[PDB]
């Protein structure tokens, strides 16, 4: 009968483009990070059922600030989101992946901790990964190594190998047209093209620098719509979001759009 994971009101373009989703969001600092540097957990206070968890990792030299906007944006639509700082700002993608997954493990821990604000708020069987640049590469390594993850949505990803043919997790790649750090033609697009087994999508922002999907970007309506739609469709199996997840948004800000195996 009903989808047990469906949360919130039926979506519209306006409701997904808005700065905030329907749920009230609170946050806390992780007291003793388990296998990573630091974290902030964002959660809905009024979701009305358990929700999936998403761990988000920054790029080389970067901190939570670069990725923080995703925390309230996703949590307000019905997700527990952990943004992390890595053990070193100079960690590489394999270490970033390990830390991302340690952060998901700690969110699953806190779901069982009676003192935690997220006590009983998480469905530990439904998880996703996001991250910027080397943290985006780390997200793809997380997905390759943990195929029970339900979704991945890295931004401006880089890894030393572009071969993610092993990934079976639904994966949305945000790319930045004018990226001079991890050029689209040598990084994000080859990564996208390597993936053969999954639902996948590629969304490149016109004129974007390497930071085009970071906190303070000028395309939060489109990027936030797509990220939330992808996570709802695939983490919650929520087919109310099938068209938002799969469509070409046919937007003036999009300079390359590709999708395959989307439903
Ligand atoms: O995480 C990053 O921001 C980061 C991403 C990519 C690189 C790198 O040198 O790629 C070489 C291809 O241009 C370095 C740092």
């Amino acid at each position: 009968g009903a989808n047990p994971y469906a949360r919130g009101p039926n979506p519209t373009a306006a409701s997904l483009e808005a700065s905030a989703g329907p749920f009230t969001v609170r946050s806390f600092t992780v007291s003793r990070p388990s296998g990573y540097g630091a974290g902030t957990v964002y959660y809905p206070t009024n979701a009305g059922g358990t929700v999936g968890a998403i761990a988000i990792v920054p790029g080389y030299t970067a901190r939570q600030s670069s990725i923080k906007w995703w925390g309230p944006r996703l949590a307000s639509h019905g997700f527990v989101v952990i943004t992390i700082d890595t053990n070193s700002t100079l960690d590489q993608p394999e270490s970033r992946s390990s830390q991302q997954m340690a952060a998901l493990g700690q969110v699953a821990s806190l779901n069982g901790e009676s003192s935690s604000p997220i006590y009983g708020k998480v469905d530990t069987a439904r998880m996703g990964v996001m991250g910027w640049a080397m943290g985006g590469g780390g997200s793809l390594i997380s997905a390759a190594n943990n195929p029970s993850l339900k979704a991945a949505a890295p931004q401006a990803p880089w890894h030393s190998s572009t071969n993610f043919s092993s990934v079976t997790v639904p994966t949305l790649i945000f790319a930045c047209e004018n990226d001079s750090i991890a050029p689209v033609a040598s990084s994000a697009l080859p990564i996208y093209d390597s993936m053969s087994q999954n639902a996948k999508q590629f969304l490149e922002i016109c004129g974007g620098s390497h930071s085009c999907a970071n906190s303070g970007n000028s395309n939060q309506a489109l990027i936030g719509k797509k990220g939330v739609a992808w996570m709802k469709r695939f983490m919650d199996n929520d087919t109310r979001y099938s068209t938002f997840a799969c469509e070409n948004p046919n937007s003036t800000a999009v300079c390359d759009f590709r999708t395959a195996n989307c439903s």
